[PDB]
């Protein structure tokens, strides 16, 4: 990155934002290359702000009894806040004395006003000076206030993450990914810009006090008639704001709930596709959206009135304030016009700048209070010893997973556990499923605090878990995991873990960029990477929680005999295992039985025992009808105003005194009141908001439908953070910020067009005067948008790394805290923060450049017309000055319409991003016997890549068992997915004579019942997790839970089959999820069954359930079983072996095993006697 141009600049350059020119002149011609983003200023780096706010917050916590976050931000930003507020106020007081000069200038066009024609040439100079000094005080102050919100947000987002890395394990079940994502997302671009409105809590009352004193000179005691109406309207607006904030509190939790459901299934898209579960997931998402949209509609109906208050307040204020004075005393047109000029500023101060400031304070303090409440949660306790002889000792330990039951003393997870091991000894833990072997490791690690007992060790540990975690990056980064790279140790760890066979088959071959999750790999490869990472680290104690689950017999034997028994034989290690062979060469054995130690000792003792607006409008056919309605009313209003004006000049005492040389005020008065005459009442503003909110519902439905049916090659290129970004932030934009911004843009545009047309009909010169300013405005807008759109696209793309890092850091909390790598991930998070900050700051600077340039154009044009008007006014009736000055009263509203157009264009980027996902590509009795025939099948994952499987041909027969097998990483899962055409494939398969291309895909996928390798469990009840379609009553559901063995597990929770599972089934063990998958497969009665390693981690006792199910529930079913364990191959009639990317088939298993001496040598004696009796 090249340096920031704001580091070396000039004062005269910092005042006008000239340093932003070099990029603006370039992004206009070509695209914006990478080499053109500047490095952030050193003051805007996450480290400095993070440490500064952290020091202040820690001092606040330590000293005071009642700590508060606002007291800590006050000691960092208050003096700059108050420094910029004063210049903002000085800029705002200019707008109120402007009439005191412009009115005298305008009144000199009447030859019967001789007093003010003397001093015109000095009023003009004063007006030019006032316009010059407003534009220099307003915009730099606003930019300085914008630059402080970014710093505050960056400083608080670091504290949130640093606290997240310390939460207790008993609090993680109350905070989801959705809550943190919502917290970050709703404050990511609005908290920055909210500081430019906070000072109007005290700026606006002063303006009211000044303006009422100025008006009091015109209408002596009648001004309070107009003031009281504004006070009542402000009471009404306060009530509207209070009632608006109620509908948003009821809606946040529903969005939080929807986000986790949306994120769960997209990261499990393959299981959803295999189950054919799209129609149920979409229905759940729709039911969630149904109520949230109702709350959003109710909030928008109130925000409409809040925004509409400003336009309808003009006529009433002016008429009400002028009527009594005019009734007790006649009035001149000059007084009326001056009153309009003052009331225009008064209404802006009262109805648009105060309530927005109040709502800004409400929202900001609401965010800060939630941030503080998060920072005051319960922390993980690390208080333990840090040095000893590393003699692991544990005594009298009992722990409860439920906090209440452990506080009262709910059944104990552990009961009276005690053991001791020396330096270098190996303890083997064994037991049934659900016995509590992983929870013992959690007790040792400190994740589960025991109620009674002690654990004593040093504090240096290495960890390997039952579910493997893969962080984004390459393999080498996943293994070295934040430390120095030692070549020899890396080589020996790679060789010991049997990874060189699979690594040599990769293309980049060591630097494969893995995604967040590792779905580019297989099960055993991820398991071996997770084991190698633990082996690499140096520590006194090594905990290994069933690493051999997904490995075959030969690979497991090699790893155990050359990585645990020869590489780290001089280190203390605790291994959770099941095989009777591993217990032979352990030093101490612990066996658990539902909580209690059934046996502790040795083995010698056990044997003794742009087409985007156009596409957006045409999404819904009712929007066009509403727009045509809004146009037909507007044209009638214009035609009525035209005839009421035309009937004044053609007709001839009364209260209002009007003459011939001062009748030109009739237009000046009209232009100031047309805001009320062309405003949108509730017959036009409520239908518009309603029909614009319906478009978001339609677009969300289309987006979700189109994502769920894309091919897997398209879906793998996506990331978790990008999906989460697009489904949270852009959708919230489309539901909240688009309707009312569009409404304001349309309102202002109609006002400008009506004001121009009505007058240009009666005087065909004011249009001619206005043209050259309109052309300049349009040219500058078109010049700026070319770069603005690119910068906005980059900023919108820059929010994905933050969410990706948040997700990956929440999924791997235990490994991070066990290894001690928190500073590493804090450094990783700071980089993503800086990367977003650069683009956001650049866009924010160029916007202010545009704003000040448009202001300068307006000011120079007005200065040009002022002197011409003053000079050309001869000895009476300054006709030249009557036209240009009125043109400049319509250009002032066009200036506001331009900025409204700018922010509408900035909000359409979300619409374009949403439309990009809708345009993804699309992947698109009979089952009597189940006979299958495969011919010339060839499978490959990516187009133009190596073929995992090449020219496979075999046949099966109805009602026959087939055993599929091979080495780890051979293509068993690839074959079982090529049956369902989940990837790119050629050749054919026919089932009972019916081929692929004869039928549709969704019908071909209903001939199969599948058990996958990765268990998918979403948030919901047990019953819903068993059937989302709700096809079976509780009779059959309980009858099947009786058979798969889930009665005692399900009855353990308070709502029997009504209990709600959170965090993806964290309440269950590893075997209970396998049993739920088996139940799912049993419930749907199919003919052809594809079982991908069903009994992964099950002990020998619980595999009996699987084999009884395969014996009784599947009788007339063609089964294909991909099993790594040797005993399951005793029921199969055919065998398929995958090797060298091709399949060889066998009838008997003896023929299979006699030809593989090494593989045949790896079989345990218990499983050896049965194969060869
Ligand atoms: C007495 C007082 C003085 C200054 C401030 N603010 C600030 O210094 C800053 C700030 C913070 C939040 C904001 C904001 C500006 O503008 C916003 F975007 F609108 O939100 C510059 C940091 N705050 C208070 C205050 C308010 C409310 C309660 C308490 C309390 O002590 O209980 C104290
Ligand atoms: N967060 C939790 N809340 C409540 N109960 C839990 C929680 N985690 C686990 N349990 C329960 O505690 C028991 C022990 O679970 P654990 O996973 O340690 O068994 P296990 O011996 O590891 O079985 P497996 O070898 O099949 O994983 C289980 O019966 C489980 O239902
Ligand atoms: N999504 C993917 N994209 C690219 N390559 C993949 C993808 N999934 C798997 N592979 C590669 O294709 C090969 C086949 O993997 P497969 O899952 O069939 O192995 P496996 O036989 O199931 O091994 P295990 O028994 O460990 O599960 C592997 O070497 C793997 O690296
Ligand atoms: C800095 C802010 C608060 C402005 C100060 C507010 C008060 C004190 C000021 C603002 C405008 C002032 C008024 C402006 C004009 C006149 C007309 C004159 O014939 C009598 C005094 C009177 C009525 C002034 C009284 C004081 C006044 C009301
Ligand atoms: C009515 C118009 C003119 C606005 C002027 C009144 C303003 C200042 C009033 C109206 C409602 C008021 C709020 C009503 C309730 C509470 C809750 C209390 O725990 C703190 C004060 C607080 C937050 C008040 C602050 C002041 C407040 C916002
Ligand atoms: C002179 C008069 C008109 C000034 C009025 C100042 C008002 C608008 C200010 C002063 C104190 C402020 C409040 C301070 C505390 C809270 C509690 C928080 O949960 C919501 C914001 C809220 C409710 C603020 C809203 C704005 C507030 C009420
Ligand atoms: C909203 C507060 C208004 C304060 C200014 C009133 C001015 C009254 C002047 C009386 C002169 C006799
Ligand atoms: C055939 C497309 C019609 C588009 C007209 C929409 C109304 C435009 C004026 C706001
Ligand atoms: C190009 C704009 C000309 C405006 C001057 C109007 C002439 C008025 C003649 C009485
Ligand atoms: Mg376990
Ligand atoms: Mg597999």
């Amino acid at each position: 990155m090249q340096r920031s141009p704001l580091e070396k600049a000039s004062v005269v350059s910092k005042l006008f934002f000239s340093w932003t020119r070099p990029i603006l002149r370039k992004g206009y011609r070509q695209r914006l290359e990478l080499s053109d983003i500047y490095q952030i200023p050193s003051v805007d780096s996450a480290d400095n702000l993070s440490e500064k706010l952290e020091r202040e917050w820690d001092r606040e916590l330590a000293s005071k009894k009642n700590p508060k976050l606002i007291n800590a931000l006050r000691r960092c930003f208050f003096w700059r806040f108050m420094f910029y507020g004063i210049f903002l106020y000085l800029g705002e007081v200019t707008k109120a004395v402007q009439p005191l000069l412009l009115g005298r200038i305008i009144a000199s066009y009447d030859p019967d006003n001789k007093e003010e024609r003397s001093i015109a040439i000095y009023l003009g100079i004063g007006l030019c000076l006032l316009f010059i000094v407003r534009t220099l005080l307003l915009h730099p102050a606003i930019f300085g206030l914008h630059h402080i919100g970014m710093q505050m947000r960056i400083a608080m987002f670091s504290l949130i993450y640093k606290k997240t890395l310390k939460l207790s394990s008993r609090v993680l079940d109350k905070i989801s990914i959705g809550q943190l994502v919502s917290l970050l997302s709703n404050n990511l671009n609005k908290f920055d810009e909210g500081l430019a409105l906070a000072h109007f809590v005290w700026i606006a009352p002063l303006q009211v006090a000044l303006l009422m004193g100025l008006i009091w000179e015109l209408l002596q005691a009648s001004a309070f008639c107009g003031l009281g109406f504004l006070i009542v309207l402000a009471l009404f607006q306060a009530g509207l704001g209070r009632m608006m904030m109620k509908y948003r509190d009821q809606r946040a939790g529903k969005i939080s709930e929807r986000l986790v459901i949306t994120s769960e299934m997209i990261e499990n898209i393959q299981s959803v596709k295999a189950y054919c579960w799209e129609e149920a997931m979409e229905k759940m998402i729709e039911n969630l959206r149904q109520t949230e949209l109702k709350l959003t509609r109710k909030a928008a109906y109130v925000r409409y009135f809040n925004s509409s208050a400003f336009f309808f307040s003009g006529f009433f204020v002016v008429f009400l304030s002028v009527l009594p004075y005019a009734l007790i005393k006649g009035i001149i047109l000059r007084k009326i016009f001056t009153t309009i000029s003052f009331c225009i500023v008064l209404r802006m101060a009262v109805t648009r700048q105060f309530p927005w400031a109040v709502q800004t304070w409400y929202d900001s303090l609401g965010a800060i209070n939630k941030i503080q409440d998060f920072l005051q949660k319960q922390e993980y306790k690390t208080l333990e010893y840090n040095l000893t002889t590393t003699e692991v000792v544990m005594e009298n330990v009992t722990a409860f997973w439920e906090e209440g039951f452990g506080e009262l003393f709910g059944t104990p997870v552990l009961k009276d556990i005690n053991f001791k091991i020396e330096r270098g000894q190996l303890l083997a833990v064994a037991g049934s499923t659900g016995a509590g072997k992983t929870s013992l490791l959690m007790v040792i690690m400190g994740e589960l605090e025991p109620s009674e007992g002690k654990i004593k060790h040093s504090g240096r540990i290495s960890f390997c878990s039952q579910f493997s975690w893969i962080m984004p990056g390459t393999i080498k980064e996943n293994i070295i995991f934040g430390v120095s790279y030692d070549e020899y140790r890396y080589r020996s760890v790679i060789k010991a873990c049997q990874l060189e066979e699979d690594i040599s088959k990769f293309a980049e071959k060591d630097n494969i960029v893995l995604g967040e999750g590792g779905i580019t790999l297989s099960g055993g490869q991820r398991a071996r990477i997770s084991l190698a990472r633990a082996v690499y680290k140096d520590a006194d104690l090594y905990l290994l929680d069933s690493p051999f689950g997904y490995l075959d017999v030969l690979t497991e034997k090699e790893i155990f005999e050359s990585c645990v028994c020869k590489l780290m034989a001089n280190k203390t290690r605790i291994l959770v295992t099941s095989k009777m062979e591993h217990l032979k060469k352990a030093d101490k054995i612990l066996i658990l039985h539902e909580g209690s130690s059934y046996f502790y000792g040795t083995f010698s003792e056990l044997q003794n025992l742009w087409n985007t607006y156009l596409r957006y409008i045409t999404v819904h056919k009712s929007l066009i009808f509403v727009l045509i309605w809004c146009l037909v009313i507007f044209l009638a209003e214009v035609a009525a105003s035209l005839v009421v004006l035309w009937l004044l000049g053609n007709t001839p005492s009364y209260a209002v005194i009007i003459t011939s040389t001062s009748s030109y005020y009739v237009f000046y008065i009209y232009v100031g009141v047309a805001d009320t005459l062309l405003a949108m009442g509730f017959f036009r503003g409520l239908p518009l908001v309603h029909t614009l909110i319906t478009v978001s519902k339609i677009l969300h439905h289309k987006m979700l439908h189109s994502v769920l049916q894309a091919p897997m090659s398209t879906l793998n290129t996506l990331k978790a953070g990008g999906i989460l970004n697009r489904f949270s932030k852009d959708i919230a934009i489309l539901d909240d910020l688009l309707p009312l911004t569009i409404f304001d843009f349309i309102q202002l545009l109609l006002i400008v067009i009506g004001a121009i047309a009505v007058v240009a009909v009666l005087q065909p010169y004011i249009f001619v005067a206005t043209v050259p300013v309109i052309v300049a405005f349009i040219m500058l807008r078109a010049y700026f948008l070319q770069t603005s759109q690119q910068l906005k696209q980059l900023e919108s793309e820059g929010r994905s790394p933050i969410f990706t890092h948040l997700v990956t850091s929440l999924k791997g909390l235990w490994t991070l805290r066990a290894f001690g790598r928190q500073p590493y991930f804090e450094t990783l998070f700071h980089k993503a923060l800086n990367l977003h900050t650069a683009n956001w700051f650049l866009y924010l600077s160029t916007l202010r450049w545009f704003q000040m340039r448009i202001e300068m154009i307006f000011v120079i044009f007005f200065i040009a017309v002022t002197f011409i008007s003053i000079l050309t006014t001869g000895e009476g009736e300054g006709r030249v000055g009557i036209i240009l000055t009125l043109a400049m009263n319509i250009m002032s509203t066009l200036q506001w319409a331009v900025n409204s157009s700018i922010d509408v264009d900035s909000l359409m980027r979300s619409v374009s991003r949403v439309f990009k996902f809708i345009d993804m590509p699309t992947e698109g009795i009979w089952p009597s016997g189940g006979q299958m025939t495969v011919k010339d099948l060839t499978a490959k994952y990516t187009e133009g890549g190596n073929a995992i499987l090449e020219n496979i041909s075999f046949s099966i027969s109805p009602g026959q068992r087939v055993g599929l097998l091979g080495r780890t990483g051979s293509g068993k899962s690839t074959l079982l997915s090529a049956f369902l055409r989940l990837l790119n494939t050629e050749g054919e398969i026919q089932i009972d004579g019916v081929s692929w291309d004869s039928i549709t895909l969704q019908q071909w996928r209903k001939a199969f019942g599948v058990i996958p390798q990765k268990v998918f469990i979403f948030s919901g009840t047990f019953r819903k997790n068993l059937d989302p379609y709700e096809q079976w009553s509780d009779q059959e559901i309980w009858k099947v839970a009786d058979e798969v063995g889930l009665r005692s597990v399900i009855e353990q929770f308070p709502g029997k089959l009504d209990f709600v599972l959170v965090d993806g089934g964290c309440v269950l063990s590893h075997g209970h999820k396998q049993l739920m998958c088996l139940a799912r497969s049993v419930l749907s009665k199919a003919k052809i069954l594809l079982l991908d390693q069903p009994s992964a981690h099950l002990d020998p006792v619980t595999y009996q359930i699987i084999r009884r199910t395969l014996k009784q529930a599947f009788a007339d079913c063609t089964v294909i079983l991909c099993e790594h364990r040797i005993e399951a191959m005793l029921e199969c009639q055919q065998f398929l072996v995958i090797e060298e990317n091709k399949v060889r088939q066998y009838d008997s298993i003896q023929k299979l095993l006699n030809e593989r001496s090494l593989f045949r040598q790896a079989i345990s004696p218990s499983d050896r006697v049965k194969l060869f009796p």
